[PDB]
């Protein structure tokens, strides 16, 4: 049972947190919900921590006070496909294995589902950890507050003697590294340096071993990642996020620098030593796109290669750690600016980017973008009530599950039924295209082999190549972002249908020149 | 407010009209209900039209007094999935963009959804008029009833400075012409001459710019497609189908003397300055097989070539408006006759005939069809009302929504459940073999550019070529027919294993002369 | 049907020229609800010669205004039918004592759809002695039946006489051809105004009600809210406009404005 601690003796030495924790919310809340510091106030001085004091990062210790809201974020869609392979016909991207080749994606790349499985999925996933961690039973899949109160409660790893990473089933791989878990908890978020770099004070950065880092953590999208601790206010905490829209000054919009001066980031940072270590961005509004936006965009959080001269990038450098910022027709440029590939294509030898669900970036610009909607508008509305106090519901999911909040409060004159075939005629369009961007690239990757067989020179080689790095970004755009054209349908078409462009003067290119060389 | 016309004047001039109105249950009927002609009987002389009346072709012209059929007409069912591409793991047509290769559907080609949106659908489609219409806003794509009330009140013309056709999009193509329409409005029926030859006294034909025909029409499926307005007997207007039941003497079934004897057209010709003009097609019993087989048939509306010598067939010719009218055992000696293919292979250069629709000359031969069973049967029956007026519904549709009246009334001692799994029995089985199908002829076609790059020889492309017309033809009867087998089971069972012969007979003679020319 | 000259019907009818010519009728030919071949043979301006028929059955709207016929015609089964009222499962647990030896006494039910009004007031126990009964007992659930007409479901069980009496013991004669006028109005151009006795009207107050029930068929006709001629909307009510204006009370009586 907690007792509370004389929260003026920590002022004493913690004024930032003074400044921020009475004048917010949060003032009569003492520092013992949250933090265990008896030996640290013994030992402290100034300027060292002596003894560290605990922090609780589990959601839990929000439970206290906000069971409402706790019990809405462990909650599970059972109805979102568990563990579905998208190189499927059932699936996004029927031919998936040909155009992504020897990528470790190709190893496995699930559907997503709800956000209480997000730290466990990442660990068990075949593409990962080789396979080293697994659920401790299959019937542990449905337990979505278990994940929540800690992924360790239910998983295990198969050798906790070794520390490397290494393949323990035979068709994993190893891409996980330490830079993929700020987008899954933020349990380290004392115990890292903005932008993972190395640090005095810091136990884990990009170059950890991703195996320790793994069991140093536990609890999924903690709810301090979009609401400050001390004062309440929203904020995000992404280091990538911040340096993005702050540091390179591209603002919080960087398509409307109108809205981006209506919707600011306030850097707040935390010192260790009298050496900056860590930092926040405080939101003047509660701007959901910017919260879901910490991990809903395309980024870099893995090694690569320089377009320049091809020289292997590793985790040392800051590139693997990168929020690009920019929509699909802007992301060549933007991966230009910093020099960056991700693979050369195992088949036809160009290099290549790797897309990963882009849905701010093509939110941007959209209708409903234009109009002021933004994520939660549709995916995390409030909870409606007959007689009760109307709380925000806090595990995003479809606006399927909930059209009259999500859609119909607006569109007054739709029925369910019309505003669901309205989002069906957009998704079966895009999907359709989809379907035909597939088959194109297809078609140019598997004539790649017969070119180079039948004599075909390298400079035709090297023009398809460059078209391929094309039609691939405007290809997997589409396949890596979740709303299947829905965040802006007319993007997705003008997107999809360059990449078809590009895959038929491609295979034109080709076959020409395979006639000739024959023959 | 209406005020009626002395309806007497009118008849000095218009006989034949006069004979069908006085006759009818339009009888009390004014003409000012479908006709403005106050400037017209100030100016007309027995011969002269003088200034031209306003006919009113909306269907809400005749909603005044038939509100209950003109809302079933305007209906929508959501659960038919829209703008859904058959080039697609997930619907009809998987390997489609193999096997029809550049052809203009390769652009798009979606599944049918409800006949309010058939005007709107074709002006939008991304294969018809190089993207340059498109609906005002992706909100429109539920509304049905503003479809029928006009095509442009729900979509607009990207550039209404310009009458060409172009492409606006990347990935569209131009293949509308002004022959597609007659199955989508019959707004054009006092602007059309008989077939779309070239005529005085029309403003639209065959070889008309079809950018400007479509900004002259408006409405989808006009209820006098099936129903005089002076007489309100049964009729069809669909000049192509007079063509091949009367003027070419094929008859209303054409596999069956005695029944094409029970069920007639009685041609009705109407004159322009005493040179003929216009007809239509008076039945003698309310046959919906014929009232939709207007439009539910394989038919040429389109520019093809010669199969004689391969010399172009343009729009000037009457072959681009013709109903072949023959079941799929036929078809190939019916192109002949008229000496047609529709376009070359882009890959494996076999001429090669396009099916579209065939519901009708598939139905023919059936066991429904043999026991006097017609479309509307099992698609668009009377409502059942405890205490009303039983009308006839006006938006055709599954038999599943209806499935008392549509199959169990006749199958009395089925559930509804039964009959279901009846109907899906014959689906799954027909679609298994089409995927063969597809799998076969995708096979042969990818083998060509492996035999003409070995040096086989032009005497066995050509033979392989002769094989792949009767390959596609006995393949696409069937991706083209909407019931995946169920109007024909036995028929579209022994096609589609012809189909497969044929492909297997290719592939083995194209392996061969691979083998030989190495090794 | 063959349309009728109208104007030459207009000749005689000023009053429904007026009416007709201006409103959303001016198009509908007076065939539609008039049988008058005979009555123009026959008719001077200050002579009817042969009268002619006036069509008042609902489905006479129905060749135009389907959807407004059918649900004209329908039925809400959830309406308990014949439920009793003087019943501790309906209204009025006490009415047997409370209303003592009334007519209402022999049955009171609660209402049930529109469809069947007519056919109610025919045979409910307190209005004929039991002389109408539905021809079987099946017949209770064709709304539509009732619509086209009361004796296509109801009969009289004796023909042969007009004498309102009891026909089974537990009934009364409450009836009379005032009710009617909340029932139907197939009698519109038989009736004078309030029912006074005139010499153009075969029915009246005072009339032989068993003779009055046999001439009527149609529960609440299309024309009491519509004027069959313009189509404007309208009361034909007597008694309604006889409190409106001839007692001088106004539409709404506690709201002069109004
Ligand atoms: C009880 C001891 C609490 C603990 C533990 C947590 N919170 Fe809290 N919170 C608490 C109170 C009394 C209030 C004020 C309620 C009021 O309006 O009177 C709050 C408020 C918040 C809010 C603010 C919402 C708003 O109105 O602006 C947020 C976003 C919030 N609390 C978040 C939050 C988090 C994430 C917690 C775990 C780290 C947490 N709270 C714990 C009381 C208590
Ligand atoms: C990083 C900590 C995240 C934040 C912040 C947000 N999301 Fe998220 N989301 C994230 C992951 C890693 C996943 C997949 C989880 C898994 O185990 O597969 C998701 C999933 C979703 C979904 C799909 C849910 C389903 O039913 O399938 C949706 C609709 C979604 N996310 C939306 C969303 C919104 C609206 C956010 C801001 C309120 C948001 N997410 C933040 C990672 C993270
Ligand atoms: C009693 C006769 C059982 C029946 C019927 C079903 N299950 Fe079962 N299951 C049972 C036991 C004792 C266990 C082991 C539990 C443990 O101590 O670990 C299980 C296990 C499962 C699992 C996990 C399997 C694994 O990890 O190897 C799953 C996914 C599971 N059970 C599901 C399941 C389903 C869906 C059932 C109905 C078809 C079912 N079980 C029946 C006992 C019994
Ligand atoms: C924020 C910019 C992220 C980074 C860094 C990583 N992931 Fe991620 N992940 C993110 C989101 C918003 C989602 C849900 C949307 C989606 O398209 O899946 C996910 C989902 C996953 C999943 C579940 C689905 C799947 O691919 O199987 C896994 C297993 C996963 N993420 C793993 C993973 C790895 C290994 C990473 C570093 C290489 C990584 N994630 C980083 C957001 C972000
Ligand atoms: C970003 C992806 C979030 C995470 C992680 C958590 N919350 Fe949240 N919260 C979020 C939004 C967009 C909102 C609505 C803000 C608005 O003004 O519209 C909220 C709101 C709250 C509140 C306020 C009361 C309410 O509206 O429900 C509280 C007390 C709150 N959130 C608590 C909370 C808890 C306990 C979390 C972890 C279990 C948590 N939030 C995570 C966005 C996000
Ligand atoms: C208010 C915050 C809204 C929410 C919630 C939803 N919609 Fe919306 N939508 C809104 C506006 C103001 C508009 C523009 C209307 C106009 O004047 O043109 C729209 C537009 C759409 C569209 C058309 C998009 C386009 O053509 O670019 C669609 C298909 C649509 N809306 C659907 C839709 C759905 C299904 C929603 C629930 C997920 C939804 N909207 C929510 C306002 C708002
Ligand atoms: C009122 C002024 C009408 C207009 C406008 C339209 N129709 Fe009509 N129709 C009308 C009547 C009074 C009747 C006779 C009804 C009866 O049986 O007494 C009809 C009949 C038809 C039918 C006949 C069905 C049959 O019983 O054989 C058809 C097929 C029909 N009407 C079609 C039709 C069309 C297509 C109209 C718009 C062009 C149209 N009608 C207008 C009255 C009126
Ligand atoms: C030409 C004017 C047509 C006539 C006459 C008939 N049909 Fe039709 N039908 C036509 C088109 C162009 C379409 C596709 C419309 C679109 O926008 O996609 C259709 C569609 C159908 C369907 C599918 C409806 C659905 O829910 O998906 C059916 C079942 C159908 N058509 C049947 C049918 C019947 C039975 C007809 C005679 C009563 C009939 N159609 C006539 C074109 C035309
Ligand atoms: C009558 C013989 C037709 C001719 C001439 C044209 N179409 Fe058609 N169309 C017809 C039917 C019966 C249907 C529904 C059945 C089906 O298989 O689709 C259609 C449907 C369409 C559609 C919607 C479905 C799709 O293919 O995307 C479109 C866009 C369409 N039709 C366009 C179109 C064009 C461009 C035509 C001239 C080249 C044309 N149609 C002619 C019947 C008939
Ligand atoms: C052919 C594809 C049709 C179109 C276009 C329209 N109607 Fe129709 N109608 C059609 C059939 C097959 C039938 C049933 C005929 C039979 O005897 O079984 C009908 C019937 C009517 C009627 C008669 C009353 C009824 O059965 O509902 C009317 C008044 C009628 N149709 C009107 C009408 C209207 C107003 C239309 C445009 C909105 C319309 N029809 C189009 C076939 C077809
Ligand atoms: C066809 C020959 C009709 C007959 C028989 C009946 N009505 Fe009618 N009505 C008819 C038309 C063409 C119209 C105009 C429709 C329009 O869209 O303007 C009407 C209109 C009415 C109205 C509405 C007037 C308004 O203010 O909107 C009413 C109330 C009406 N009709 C009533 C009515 C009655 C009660 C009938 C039987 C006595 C009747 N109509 C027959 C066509 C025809
Ligand atoms: C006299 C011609 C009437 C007119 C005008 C209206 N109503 Fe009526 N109503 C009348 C009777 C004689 C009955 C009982 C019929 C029977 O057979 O029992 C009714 C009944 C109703 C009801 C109850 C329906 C049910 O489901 O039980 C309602 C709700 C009702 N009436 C309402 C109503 C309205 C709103 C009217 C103007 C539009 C109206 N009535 C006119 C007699 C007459
Ligand atoms: C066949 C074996 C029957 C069974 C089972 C049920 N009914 Fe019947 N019923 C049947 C006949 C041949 C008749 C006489 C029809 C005639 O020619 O008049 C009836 C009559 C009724 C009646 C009217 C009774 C009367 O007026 O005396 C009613 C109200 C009725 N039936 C209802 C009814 C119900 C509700 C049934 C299931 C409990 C039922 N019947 C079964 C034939 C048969
Ligand atoms: C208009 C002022 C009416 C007069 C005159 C008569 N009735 Fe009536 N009746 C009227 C209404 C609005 C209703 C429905 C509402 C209700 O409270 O019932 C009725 C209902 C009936 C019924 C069915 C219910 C019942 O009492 O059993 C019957 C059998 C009936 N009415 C008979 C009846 C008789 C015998 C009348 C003259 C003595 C009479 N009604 C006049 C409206 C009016
Ligand atoms: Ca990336
Ligand atoms: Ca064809
Ligand atoms: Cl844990
Ligand atoms: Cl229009
Ligand atoms: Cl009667
Ligand atoms: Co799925
Ligand atoms: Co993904
Ligand atoms: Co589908
Ligand atoms: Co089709
Ligand atoms: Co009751
Ligand atoms: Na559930
Ligand atoms: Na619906
Ligand atoms: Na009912």
């Amino acid at each position: 049972q907690l007792k509370p601690v004389d929260a003026l003796q920590c002022y004493d030495c913690h004024t930032q947190i003074e400044d921020m924790h009475v004048v917010g919310k949060h003032a009569t809340v003492n520092c013992v919900h949250c933090h265990d510091a008896t030996e640290h106030v013994e030992t402290a001085s100034a300027r060292r921590m002596g003894e560290r004091p605990v922090t609780h990062t589990s959601p839990e210790a929000c439970a206290s006070c906000h069971t409402a809201q706790f019990n809405s974020f462990a909650s599970v869609r059972h109805e979102s496909h568990p563990r579905e392979e998208k190189a499927n016909p059932r699936s996004r991207s029927p031919k998936f294995d040909t155009l992504i080749g020897a990528h470790g994606f190709s190893l496995e790349h699930a559907e997503p589902r709800s956000h209480a499985f997000m730290l466990v999925d990442h660990f068990i996933v075949d593409r990962a950890y080789g396979g080293r961690f697994q659920y401790k039973s299959w019937q542990n899949v449905t337990d979505g507050l278990g994940a929540v109160r800690g992924a360790w409660t239910v998983i295990e790893d198969m050798d906790p003697t070794t520390s490397d990473q290494r393949r323990f089933l035979a068709q994993t791989a190893t891409a996980a590294n330490p830079v993929c878990l700020n987008c899954k908890t933020q349990d380290h978020i004392l115990d890292w340096a903005y932008m993972g770099d190395e640090h005095d004070a810091a136990k884990w950065a990009r170059t950890s071993k991703v195996v320790d880092f793994a069991r140093d953590l536990h609890h999924p999208v903690n709810c301090y990642m979009c609401h400050d601790p001390h004062s309440t206010e929203p904020r995000v905490v992404r280091d990538a996020l911040i340096h993005a829209v702050v540091d390179q000054g591209l603002g919080t919009y960087p398509y409307d620098e109108a809205k981006s001066e209506h919707v600011t980031l306030t850097p707040v940072t935390f010192q260790r030593g009298g050496e900056d270590f860590r930092k926040i961005g405080l939101l003047n509004v509660a701007d959901s796109n910017l919260m879901c936006g910490q991990c809903h965009v395309e980024y870099n959080c893995n090694p690569g290669f320089q377009q320049s001269d091809g020289a292997p990038v590793g985790m040392d450098d800051r590139r693997t750690n990168h929020f690009f910022w920019a929509n699909v027709f802007d992301y060549a440029e933007a991966a230009k600016e910093i020099d960056f590939f991700d693979f050369t294509h195992v088949t036809t030898g160009a290099p290549l980017p790797k897309l990963q669900h882009p849905e701010l970036e093509t939110f941007w610009g959209s209708t409903h973008e234009r109009n002021g909607v933004t994520c939660a508008d549709c995916h995390m509305p409030r909870v409606k009530l007959e007689n009760g106090k109307e709380y925000t519901m806090h595990s995003p999911r479809t606006p399927r599950d909930m059209m009259n909040r999500a859609c119909l409060n607006c569109h007054d004159g739709w029925t369910e039924a019309e505003a669901e075939y309205a989002i069906d005629y957009i998704k079966n369009y895009t999907h359709g295209k989809i379907m035909k961007a597939e088959f194109w690239l297809a078609r140019m990757i598997d004539l790649f082999p017969v070119a180079k067989r039948a004599g075909v020179s390298e400079d035709v080689l090297n023009e398809v190549r460059a078209l391929h790095y094309d039609a691939h970004l405007h290809w997997e755009w589409w396949t890596a972002e979740n709303s299947v054209g829905f965040h802006n349908p007319d993007q997705a078409r003008e997107s999809l249908m360059k990449s078809i462009t590009k895959s038929k003067e491609g295979v034109g290119k080709l076959d020409a020149a395979i006639d000739a060389a024959v023959a």
